[PDB]
């Protein structure tokens, strides 16, 4: 069922675990995902940047995240914004039936990110709608005092990560446990060299593709990180995938015919990080408080 | 808003004119139809096959036509179902909202046929749906007239797909029976229906082999043949093969020509695109563009009435 991200998020810090928040884009992405998380009954979060939505047109990405809700239900799904940057971003993602809205002001200086982000807690919680917003690396006592000012349910931190394709998991711990809110990790795609290679060895170039160890991940999660943004990882895997379609069957025309491959390809890249971010097995653990319930959380 | 085949062809038997019906499989085909159909402002079917409900476990591909319909209120847009095989088929393609179904007996002896397309005609026109069927590819051994006439008045069928030098897939062959696309059109009264009307664009198809592909003998019909079929009372084309194409294209293309992109977004984007593009020169020749606004759609509890 649609979960809010502070539930989710609450029983993976409870249990100290990490769910793994995947960003989608169209219907193959989703359906990798979705086949990841059922196998391993883990809950999830599908989330969407401005971009998908702009990409998806919005209803397009609204309505594939209805078909899954239906599809999966017993499964907490999580619906997400993913760095929002203005109120009518997530006043337009929530529109969309989102249950969870990043709003990130972190360019901004301190006052005014606190600000920016208080304007999109009032519209959130006043719906039920979790919040998650970013700092910044991350200085423990300003994360303190950033989500005692913000009321934030969930809080972005700076440990030495980045997008695209170690860290001080020692500022985590002190930042969990002054903030004593759920930490979220962005990115935080491995670059797995099964996804690297694959994509190369099939006409790609990408030679210096790195990302974060899966380890250091899961060291972050026992200090308190509780939210695993990945994305850059299931678009190689599906790239790599089709590539190899290309070379192997130069013939071959029909999408499904690759699509269909790298929709697979998400899915057994993405079982292995799951498993390892702690979230298989627990889906049936709690009830899924709805938006008009969590209302009342506020 | 969502509208029957019925109607639809029936719009376009009147003025001369063929709608076109596009298979879709995802999100990316369907919005590169509708930006063409939308540009036209043309009416248009969007077709799913068994195989394409498969692929997308049916209700991704249920909510995907859903935000069409809701994207584009004011175009008429029927959802119908491709070559269903049983009446299990149209049952659940109905219970998707589908407001069309194609009941393809066509392989099976007339009498088979008739029964297997009269049990479905029953179910959907009690409820709306309209109902395509078969009976009869390339070089053919056609399909006779007079037969067209006694399996229509047999079975009621809304419009029906007829042989007349046709054929599925990217290999199809030069010219068609028009001759007996006007005598069955005549002679039934209804809508007829163009199955593989694919085309093959030189453009698609010169992209795929300059860019790792493998297709070298690969042909189409040809534009102009489809004209003038529409012109003689051919009212819905077909056309699946050359959405593939031109997406495997420009997929194909940016490989090669950006092998350091990685993001699906920047393949599958021009993919889609490449779909829009092929695709309104071959609607506004099939004489559909600008008809979007011509009448007023009856729902399906309306449309239950003219059965
Ligand atoms: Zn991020
Ligand atoms: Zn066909």
């Amino acid at each position: 069922p649609l979960c809010t991200l502070r539930q989710m998020l609450g029983e993976a810090r409870k249990h100290k675990y990490g769910v793994g928040a995947f960003n989608v884009n169209n219907m193959e992405q989703i359906q990798g995902i979705m086949k990841a998380v059922v196998q391993l009954k883990s809950p999830v979060i599908l989330q969407c940047s401005r971009g998908a939505l702009k990409y998806s047109d919005m209803i397009y990405l609204k309505k594939l995240c209805e078909a899954a809700l239906e599809k999966h239900p017993d499964i907490p799904i999580c619906i997400h914004l993913d760095h929002g940057d203005t109120l009518e971003s997530v006043k337009m993602a929530i529109d969309l039936g989102f249950s969870s809205v990043m709003i990130d002001a972190s360019h901004h200086p301190f006052d005014e990110n606190v600000r920016i982000t208080k304007e999109v807690v009032a519209y959130a919680h006043a719906r039920s709608v979790s919040v998650e917003a970013e700092l910044g690396l991350t200085e423990p006592q300003d994360a303190k005092k950033f989500v005692e000012l913000t009321g934030v349910d969930a809080l972005a931190v700076a440990i030495g990560t980045s997008h695209g394709a170690r860290l001080a998991i020692d500022r985590v711990k002190t930042i969990s446990d002054l903030t004593g809110i759920p930490l979220v990790m962005h990115g935080s795609s491995s670059v797995p060299k099964d996804v690297k290679d694959m994509i190369n060895k099939y006409g790609g170039k990408m030679p210096d593709a790195v990302g974060v160890p899966i380890e250091s991940i899961v060291h972050a999660i026992g200090e308190g990180v509780c939210k695993i943004n990945v994305d850059s990882d299931s678009r190689m895997a599906m790239t790599g995938a089709i590539r190899k379609v290309f070379v192997e069957h130069p013939e071959k025309f029909d999408p499904r015919d690759y699509l269909g491959p790298g929709r697979d390809a998400i899915t057994e890249m993405l079982i292995p990080k799951i498993k390892a971010f702690g979230s298989a097995g627990h889906a049936g653990d709690y009830k899924v408080v709805s938006l008009e319930e969590a209302k009342a959380w506020y």
